[PDB]
């Protein structure tokens, strides 16, 4: 994936990433964010007065200081009119945005924050720098990365090299696995994890698995996304898994099987300064 390339212009920067190029004002002060983990990086670098809207449809519990922010739909039901409405000087989308790019690039400069799912860190680091960089709040921002590095290398610290984990995805009463590489990737590729397949295919919402497989593999840990409650339905992963086959894994027998949270991991908000760390102590508390 292309990263951000930006470029001094004086009053604006001359600003490349991989969806085009956009000539974006310094200091913009009419910020419309349909990335929820750009959005807590704003909070993070003390810009919350910058952001005119938000998709409040799917706002989670911990960026509920945006409550009040104007709506500008949900991170799919993007709404375009109340984005016109309220005339942003910059939109700012990832990957669930990439199909109304020219829309939204109609209306005002959109930035782009897609997360690469082969180099996390790198693309994290791009993002919040990148933004950092159009407030002049670099050296901040650099401070706040520095402490995630550090986050990162006390988990690996507590990490047990000859444990290995499954990350699956329910929905409906169906399950997914996703492996290294995968948009849930950084429990294996930053956290150092292993797993017990390294080799599962990526693609987006996953590879089809049942209970047998879950068996097969044995994992000392089972990470659950549950996709029900960001979709809501009735059905919990915690009742599909409530078998004899999962039932003998090792990590039904060690309870860790750990249900993570949707809004961080699902949402994706891999682009914060605060979730990701929470995110990073979310693995460490269950695999310590
Ligand atoms: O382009 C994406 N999805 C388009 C098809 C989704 C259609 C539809 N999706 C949803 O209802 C949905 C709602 C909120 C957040 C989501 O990620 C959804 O997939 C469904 O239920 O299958 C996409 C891109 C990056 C990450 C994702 O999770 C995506 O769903
Ligand atoms: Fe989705």
């Amino acid at each position: 994936m292309l990263p951000i390339s930006m470029s001094d212009e004086g009053d604006s920067f001359l600003v490349k990433d991989s969806l085009g190029e956009n000539k974006i004002p310094k200091n913009p002060s009419k910020v419309v964010i349909l990335d929820l983990g750009i959005l807590d990086t704003f909070d993070a670098l003390k810009l919350n007065d910058k952001v005119v809207g938000v998709p409040a449809k799917n706002l989670p519990k911990y960026l509920q200081q945006f409550k009040n922010k104007p709506s500008v739909g949900g991170v799919q039901q993007v709404d375009f009119e109340a984005i016109n409405a309220l005339k942003p000087d910059l939109i700012i989308i990832s990957g669930r945005q990439s199909k109304f790019y020219d829309k939204l690039k109609e209306i005002a400069p959109t930035l782009f924050v897609g997360l690469d799912n082969a180099n996390f860190l790198s693309s994290f680091e791009n993002n919040v720098l990148s933004v950092a960089k159009l407030y002049g709040l670099e050296k901040e921002a650099l401070e706040k990365i520095s402490d995630i590095k550090n986050e990162i290398e006390k988990a690996k610290s507590i990490v047990d090299e000859d444990k290995k984990a499954l990350i699956i995805l329910t929905n409906s009463n169906k399950i997914s696995a996703f492996g290294p590489q995968s948009r849930f990737g950084i429990i294996h590729d930053v956290l150092g994890i292993n797993a017990v397949d390294e080799n599962i295919k990526v693609g987006t919402h996953g590879k089809s698995i049942n209970s047998e497989f879950i068996l097969e593999k044995n994992p000392d840990y089972i990470f659950v996304v549950d996709r029900n409650v960001i979709l809501g339905n009735k059905e919990r992963a915690q009742g599909i898994l409530d078998n004899a086959l999962v039932a003998k894994t090792k990590a039904a027998q060690n309870k860790k099987i750990i249900y993570l949270d949707p809004e961080y991991w699902y949402l994706a908000s891999g682009n914060g300064l605060e979730s990701l760390k929470t995110m990073i102590l979310e693995i460490k508390n269950a695999v310590k």
